[PDB]
């Protein structure tokens, strides 16, 4: 592939000597005794040594230079593999392929010994990575600044059907990449309690946990910008039970809470919370220094990604005021101006609410700061909506009842110069419903910034081959400008694209098959339909409704065996929160689908059921390139975005979706028709909500639903336990907060115009085209641009630095 | 100094350049940033790649040639820093320091960056460190093993005249030596179950932990031989909280325990002393391995460093019995012939005696081998010795009481073909009291190895001037041969010699000053004799003996103050083990002492008294260097050895000691003449303990002796709090198991006598003279060929392997 760069004579004859130097002195291994994950390890120490000047040079230049400083505050990133990333960005992947080549290797083996980075839960953490990346790409002095977990998302095993959890030591052969700074450790301060002298407050008394950083480089699309990821990682400041009891303090950064859109009020992981965020304003203050604090907003922005870091807003009028000693008001003025926040989800569980008395125990003074907050808040909210009593109770930082608590989002807003949601329709939805009065009190606060994607990650690295066809007709400036995929409509007629197309995916599915097979022995049939749906197990995201589908096709096929059907394959693969009961019945209930459907030799290969185990970044690329079909099916106004879904179009498959998160804007973008829009529509579900969600109508009109209803509840998928589904039915009859039900008439219609297109390979291949074509709203590149112009006050730039 | 080696221009040239990619590209620096500690790491770096290829090439040989593999156990390694012993070894120095010189740094600065491998309490853990060192220098194929603890020996500060501990963070900013290897991890098994089946037992249902292997090399003196020191580290195998929980497993390599000469019968220690066991010998199997066991003990040694490793013997057993499957008489002549036991104290607190219940709990399967051992043990004592029923009962593995427990020191001796002691009195006290009945059973089994300390450290890295003016009359030969020292007795009537020897005690003691004036505040008189006590604090060892002396000479200047005295200044270090009430309470008593003799203006610098904080390895190597006169006084009977005797005698100090320990042979290598050797031998020891020891008796007819116990009872080295050592003081009259008093009377004559001859340099000169030139014999080179021809039947070589 010709994107993979450049195979240079010096550069490879260097790439090998290196590759032994490593092998040799930092390994301490020889040819007679090296495992491929020994080669792995010398390929990945040869390429960060490729980073180390331009990331010295970078960071000089930043400091001769002195932009604004972006500081993008997250409790997860979700960053996967970085040795193909890296070369990549750098352009040395051919010239790797033929070093190790030569050397009797093969890099993609090589490649697949390294363990995902795995700190984030899903949408949230990856949309982070990619930000890290596209600010690279983008030239902005930007730093992501987060926890070294020790344990990132758990590594799922499924068995007997079910979910199982087992610790991510992602660490135990080390990171190559991270560089660790134990010189640079810094005190972290817990507990303790406020004395007010004549010298204002005065935090004291308080339990110290040192946090030491480890930074990681982050590259730009040969720009030669290398830009830091920072993460902290949690220290200890008779005799032998006090060093045994280092532990307590060092269990802040020790795993990461492994929940998705869901708030738990946990004492520790509001330490986690702290921690990122005091550590992180020390070096923010301390490089601000290296007259002062009034250009404190012109040098430095602080981005929440969610609410998550929303102690940052107290801890930066901590620091400004009882620390720096200035008065309360240009305080006040500098944090907000700095700060800005990013909010996710409008689900209400997912809504961060401290109870006052853990924050008044840990963090005494940030309580006395935030009360004072609310109140001048609260006292603007009084002068600009004069009586408007309800309002103020509504609005305030503090949320009544048998436990007070703090509303976190609300923080974030009185302390932010910019609020921004994450699709077009999530934003909007923010200013109407949720964040309404917020909306009211400050029109101008509020914003919307797309999510994205990078196409380095999402597209060369996980999908060369539509990379090259791509670049064969149009050139590599696509790939740090994503609008140029445009220029692909003019090849909607173009017999050679729609070839190459068709065989590109046809390589990934034969790919995506020998990986399954090779790895967990599943058999799947490669001329089948991928029909694929990848993401947290959830209520809201409906994988219920999908089985659904899949048992409705099954029964279907049953009833008339002779009938042709479009082959397919359905894959449904995710995580469940540990403890989230009906999460994990799904999973029990996908893989005791296929159970029936996958035996059953009426089906044979015309219908298979599988739940892809440990769904993961990596995993993510080497499926969603495989995929046909890509099921974004949440039900209306319940995903805000979405990310997943952007992949997919990038990637050659079109989507079933409902209108919801950035389905909108993708269906907008490739024209309504080159998309399967099923469903209700945010007003429908109002509608529904008005007159009350009645399942059991839906029950009584749908013959073929009450039939799988019937097969649930008796036992037909749970033969030696027939009751085992109960509660799922028990749900979907009287419980069902997502309306799956409602919804299933529509789908299974839209699902039937999918298979009458697929038939038609050709004009499958050229509404894939019109997908592709316009997938370029959705890189990150874009978002980015958004937030630097419209948030940051800085210029985006594609300039590259010396080389 | 010409025994620091040649600086050749392109190996200086090479250093530079090496130094410099270690800082660009290891440690992510550059010039404008770097501190002292970043050029120690990159010097570290630059020398750690010089051991590599050697290592490497070791390692091949030993597999080519197939020699004899000695595998010693020991739960201890005092390795202190390894960057300047690594230089030696390599001849490398000269050359280092000119490149670093020439880079704009001194060297000697660098050094003090590194952090001791304080993983070990004394005596035992150096004298393993010195053996790896002569080990390497003799060419075996000896491989150290041990666990690498988290936390090394506390760090002691002083705090108000008191110890406090601080935790050891040696690895705080990483330990360039090691080489971590994840991938040779292994597990070991705890607790569980015997299955009696008809494959034999079966122990099952256990608990895992994992042992993680680190791998230092330890090089030879300029032979090219690099050898292992293999160190094991403990890692694990609702959701949150069992994450939470992996701490329980790792506990086990977090802390050393800080005890000296004193048994505590923790379960986490018996862990610790377990899992160094199974790991190293899966080790020992596995490389055996790669007609098989008959010939084991032809193929392996397994050295037992005291009793803490006595596993390995019921380990053996369990391994080639039931996983193997040899009968028990071929697998117990196998494990007799592999195994050999060192003791080290006769100290009755000092002995490992578990619990059976802890045992049968923890090791089921281990305590069931045990007993089996015993019966047939008894049964052949019961043969040799028919009807002798008190035998029986003193020589059983099982000790009976209320809590029935396990004698590690019966079970060493009962599985090993060799027991030695490490002095000549130890090991007859063995066979004459001990271990006699076990010597009467085999008498053949009971050996003699006097302990040695390494010439390299302990005379080319810690006194370079005086191995210098050594090497200048007889060459450097003597550093790898150190009976070559006697040709110095040649010199005793040399002018120039005698010159030198005084000058560069006199250089090392401003050096000494220099040390303790900038890094402790602390100012001493450098034309004062130096007396010096360090060891661990202990009541067998008699600090408070020394305090008696020191007062003594206070009093007697404060009753004659106009009467000259040989200027002294006595330094006492060393540290107590956390919860050793008397031996803390020593300490303090050394530092009150000091406040007041060190502060009364008719003393001024006559006599100074200081507490020398933090006694370890590096210290250790600054101190001996500058002293004039070593105290070894122990209570005859009680020191085993010693080997900070020996240090002392090497680098120019005169001994004033009992006859105890190596003292009688360091004594009767220079002559008596030439040492200062008073008070109880053994036979009066004894002959006080048959009739009782009346301290009392010693109070009423010693006057200065009554003065200085009314002093302490009375407050007069505790104005503030009169009563605090109440408790010393009734020890010394009424419970005083190490007789201090007794020896009082003559400690003080031969101080006298110490004082005389420092009068005359020229005479104290010729004395030194005559013992570094006889201190040949306590070479560790001389001990381990001892071990290698006598137990181990190996022989040991000076041959070089390639260039």
């Amino acid at each position: 592939i010709s994107v993979r760069g450049l195979a240079g004579v010096e550069n490879v004859t260097e790439l090998k000597k290196n590759f032994n130097r490593h092998l040799h002195f930092t390994l301490v291994k020889d040819r007679n005794v090296a495992t491929p994950r020994d080669y792995y390890f010398a390929l990945a120490h040869t390429v960060r040594d490729h980073l180390v000047g331009r990331w010295i040079r970078t960071q000089q230049h930043y400091y001769e230079k002195d932009p604004k400083r972006i500081y993008y505050l997250s409790l997860e990133f979700y960053m996967g593999r970085t040795l193909q990333n890296t070369m990549v960005n750098l352009a040395l992947e051919n010239a790797c392929d033929e070093a190790t080549y030569q050397l009797g290797l093969d890099m993609e083996e090589l490649e697949e010994i390294e363990e995902d980075a795995g700190l984030g839960n899903g949408g949230l953490g990856r949309l982070a990575a990619c930000f890290l990346d596209s600010m690279a790409t983008l030239g902005l002095a930007a730093y992501g600044y987060g926890i070294r977990y020790e344990f990132g998302i758990f590594n799922q095993k499924i068995c007997g059907g079910w979910q199982m959890e087992e610790a991510d030591d992602w660490l135990r052969y080390g990171n190559p990449w991270e560089k660790a700074r134990p010189e640079f450790t810094l005190p972290v301060h817990f507990y303790g309690r406020v004395e007010h002298t004549s010298q204002g407050a005065k935090w004291v008394d308080t339990q110290v946990v040192l946090a030491m950083p480890y930074d990681t480089p982050v590259p730009g699309y040969r720009n030669n910008v290398v830009n830091t990821m920072r993460l902290w990682s949690a220290k200890a400041p008779g005799y032998i039970q006090a060093v045994l009891d280092r532990n307590l303090a060092e269990n802040i950064s020790r795993v990461l809470y492994p929940n998705d859109n869901f708030f738990e009020g946990k004492e520790l992981r509001l330490k986690q919370e702290y921690f990122v965020v005091a550590a992180t304003l020390q070096d923010i203050i301390r490089r601000f220094k290296s007259t002062n604090f009034d250009a404190f907003p012109d040098k430095v922005a602080i981005q929440l990604n969610d609410t998550h870091p929303s102690l940052a807003i107290p801890e930066l009028m901590r620091v400004l005021v009882d620390l720096e000693r200035l008065d309360w008001d240009k305080a006040w003025e500098v944090t907000v101006k700095t700060c800005a926040y990013t909010n996710h989800t409008v689900i209400p569980e997912a809504l961060e609410r401290w109870p006052v008395h853990l924050l008044e125990t840990l963090l005494p003074r940030h309580l006395q700061i935030i009360y004072e907050i609310n109140q001048r808040f609260l006292n603007r909210v009084a002068a600009a909506f004069p009586g408007d009593v309800d309002r103020l109770r509504r609005m305030s930082l503090v949320e009544e009842g048998a436990v007070k608590r703090i509303n976190m989002a609300h923080l974030c807003i009185a302390g932010s110069h910019a609020v921004n949601g994450v699709a077009r329709i999530h934003s909007e939805i923010l200013k109407k419903t949720i964040f309404k009065d917020f909306y009211e009190l400050e029109p101008h606060k509020f914003q919307n910034k797309t999510n994205g994607i990078t196409p380095r990650r999402w597209l060369v690295l996980c999908n060369p081959g539509l990379a090259e066809i791509i670049a064969e007709r149009i050139g590599e400036e696509y790939i740090s400008d994503l609008d140029q995929l445009r220029k692909l409509l003019s090849y909607v007629d173009d017999e050679a694209f729609i070839r190459d197309v068709a065989k590109v995916k046809q390589e990934n599915k034969l790919k995506f098959a020998a990986y399954l097979e090779r790895e967990y022995k599943v058999h799947i049939n490669p001329n089948s339909l991928f029909d694929v749906q990848v993401k947290r197990i959830h209520e809201y995201k409906r994988q219920l409704l999908n089985c659904l589908h899949v048992i409705t096709l099954y029964n279907r096929i049953k009833k008339e065996p002779n009938k042709f059907v479009v082959p397919r394959t359905v894959m449904i693969g995710g995580k469940a929160a540990p403890g989230y009961h009906m999460a994990k019945m799904i999973i029990k209930l996908i893989t005791a689908i296929g159970d029936v459907v996958n035996h059953d030799p009426v089906v044979g290969d015309r219908l298979r059921v599988i739940f892809l185990e440990n769904y993961r970044v990596s995993l993510a690329e080497k499926v969603i390139p495989a995929a046909d079909l890509s099921e974004q099916i949440s039900t209306a106004g319940t995903e805000a975005s979405g990310t997943g879904n952007m992949k997919f179009m990038l990637n050659g498959a079109l989507t079933i979706g409902t209108m919801d998160g950035a389905n909108v804007e993708m269906a907008e973008e490739a024209g309504e028709e080159n998309f399967f829009i099923f469903g209700m529509r945010v007003e429908d579900v109002d509608r529904l909500d008005q007159r009350g969600y009645n399942a059991q109508e839906y029950y009584d009109r749908i013959p073929e639903l009450r039939q799988i209803i019937e097969q649930l509840s008796s036992g037909f998928f749970s033969p030696k336990q027939p009751d085992l589904f109960k509660d799922i039915v028990n749900m979907l009859m009287h419980h069902d907060r997502f309306k799956v039900f409602a919804d299933y008439e529509e789908y299974v219609k839209c699902q039937e115009r999918v298979s009458a297109l697929y038939k038609n390979p050709r004009e499958w291949t050229r509404m894939v085209i019109r997908n592709i074509a316009t997938s370029g709203k959705f890189s990150s590149d874009r978002t980015i641009a958004q937030y630097a112009r419209e948030i940051w006050g800085v210029e985006p730039s594609r300039q590259r630095l010396p080389a």
